[PDB]
């Protein structure tokens, strides 16, 4: 895989992001994560951990995986990376978001994603508490 360069247009909730890639404004969805909404329960702390790490950035990132890039609503499917650290895994590690949606293709950082869930559960972290 190979990271592209795209830069912060807005923060919206823990697992999606407006970045502007190519020059052209789009909603990216994490890959492989599911952070709750921010409705629910952690919803709210998911949404400020990304918000906080895309916005200190000096530097984001977008990995496309091998397979689909949109989803069916348009939104950009990628690894967005922050000054170097992918805000997917950042997440499972601080158990904000469950390793999720996981489909043949697009599963390059799945082995990575889990070990992160798997010390987050071992933690008792947020989601795991
Ligand atoms: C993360 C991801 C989501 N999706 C679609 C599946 C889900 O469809 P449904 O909307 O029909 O449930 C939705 C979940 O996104 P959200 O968790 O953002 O709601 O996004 C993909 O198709 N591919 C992906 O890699
Ligand atoms: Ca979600």
């Amino acid at each position: 895989l190979h990271k592209e360069p795209a830069t912060l247009i807005k923060a919206i909730d823990g697992d999606t992001v407006k970045l502007m890639y190519k020059g052209q404004p789009m909603t990216f969805r994490l890959l492989l994560v599911d952070t709750p909404e921010f409705n629910e329960k952690y919803g709210p702390e998911a949404s400020a951990f990304t918000k906080k790490m895309v916005e200190n950035a000096k530097k984001i990132e977008v990995e496309f995986d091998k397979g689909q890039r949109t989803d069916k609503y348009g939104r950009g499917l990628a690894y967005i990376y922050a000054d170097g650290k992918m805000v997917n895994e950042a997440l499972v590690r601080q158990g904000l978001a469950k390793v999720a949606y996981v489909y043949k293709g697009n599963n390059t950082h799945e082995q990575l994603l889990q070990k992160a869930e798997a010390q987050a559960k071992k933690e008792k972290l947020n989601i795991w508490s």
